[PDB]
C-alpha cells in the first residue's frame, strides 16, 4: 500500500508525476517490473511513478485494503471524497462488488426523485452504497442497512465513521429473513419509503414477499434492485413485472437496476 520516494524525480513521460525524495505514495497497481500507478499523498494526484525511485514502507483481505485506501486518500467527513476513493481503488487496484459510480448515478436520481425518510439497504459490504445514499438524505432522514457477515459490518462502520455519515445510518447484524420480521418489533419502523436490494441474488424474492407479508411496504414504497440482468435475478424480475402489486421501471448503464414501486396488495 504505502510507498516512499528514494530519489528526486522530474516527470519525463506523458503518464508520470514528479516528486521529491521522501514524498509518500499509496500504490494502486504495478505495471511492468518497474512502473507503479499511485496516488501522491502530497497532491492527491494519480499517475505513474517508476519503480527505480520508490520503495515500500509498511502500511490482508481486500476489504481492509479498500478501507485503508480511503483513510489514506480521502478527505474524512466528505462522503463524495470517500465514494471517489472506493471508486478509484476498485477501478485500478482491485475489483469489488460495490454498485459502481455508474449504477450509483441511477440511485442518486431515484434517491433524489423520492426523498425517502427511511431506507432499508439489504447488503452493506464495504459501505459504499450506504454512503452513496445517506449523503443524499434530507436532515433527520434515516438509513438502515442489513449485513450478514460481521466482518463486512465492521468495515461498513469504519467507512461510515470516516465519511461522517455514522449519525444517520444504523447497520443491522444478521441475515435479511432474521432481521426483516424484527423491524417493526425491535426498531420502531412503521413503513419503509425505500428498499435497496444488492445482497445475495436468490434472496430477492423471500425478502420481498417477507417485507410485504410484514406490512413494511406501503403504497408508493420504492424497490430498487441491483444486479438484475448481470449475475441475474430471474424469478424476482418475473414476480414483480407481472404482479399488479408493482409498477416496474428498468434502467441501464448491459447491467441494470429495476425500480419497483409497490402499488398495494
Ligand atoms: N441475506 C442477506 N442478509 C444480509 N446481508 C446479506 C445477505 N446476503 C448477502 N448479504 C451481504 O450483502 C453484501 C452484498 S455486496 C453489496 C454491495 C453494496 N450494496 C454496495 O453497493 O456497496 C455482502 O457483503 C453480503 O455479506
Ligand atoms: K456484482
Amino acid at each position: 500500500m504505502l510507498f516512499v520516494a528514494l530519489y528526486d524525480y522530474e516527470a519525463r513521460t506523458e503518464d508520470d508525476l514528479s516528486f521529491h525524495k521522501g514524498e509518500k505514495f499509496v500504490i494502486l497497481r504495478s505495471s511492468e517490473g518497474d512502473w507503479w500507478l499511485a496516488v501522491s499523498l502530497t497532491t492527491g494526484e494519480q499517475g505513474y511513478i517508476p519503480s527505480n525511485y520508490v520503495a515500500p514502507v509498511g502500511g490482508g483481505t481486500k476489504e481492509q485494503r479498500i478501507l485503508e485506501f480511503v483513510q489514506l486518500v480521502a478527505k474524512p467527513g466528505d462522503p463524495q471524497s470517500v465514494l471517489e476513493a472506493i471508486d478509484q481503488y476498485c477501478t485500478y487496484a482491485e475489483w469489488a462488488m460495490n454498485v459502481g459510480d455508474a449504477k450509483g448515478q441511477i440511485m442518486d436520481a431515484v434517491i433524489r426523485e423520492y426523498s425517502p425518510s427511511l431506507v432499508l439497504e439489504l447488503g452493506a459490504y464495504c459501505g459504499y452504497s450506504a454512503v452513496r445514499m445517506a449523503r443524499l438524505l434530507q436532515p433527520g432522514a434515516r438509513l438502515l442497512t442489513m449485513e450478514i457477515n460481521p466482518d463486512c459490518a465492521a468495515i461498513t462502520q469504519q467507512m461510515l465513521n470516516f465519511a461522517g455519515l455514522q449519525d444517520k445510518v444504523t447497520i443491522l447484524n444478521g441475515a435479511s429473513q432474521d432481521l426483516i420480521p424484527q423491524l417493526k418489533k425491535k426498531y420502531d419502523v412503521d413503513t419503509l419509503d425505500m428498499v435497496f436490494l444488492d445482497h445475495w441474488k436468490d434472496r430477492y424474492l423471500p425478502d420481498t414477499l417477507l417485507l410485504e407479508k410484514c406490512g413494511l411496504l406501503r403504497k408508493g414504497t420504492v424497490l430498487l434492485a441491483d444486479n438484475v440482468i448481470v449475475p441475474g435475478t430471474p424469478d424476482f424480475l418475473a414476480y414483480v413485472r407481472g404482479s399488479s402489486s408493482f409498477e416496474c421501471t428498468h434502467y441501464s448503464s448491459v447491467d441494470g437496476l429495476e425500480k419497483a414501486i409497490y402499488q398495494g396488495p
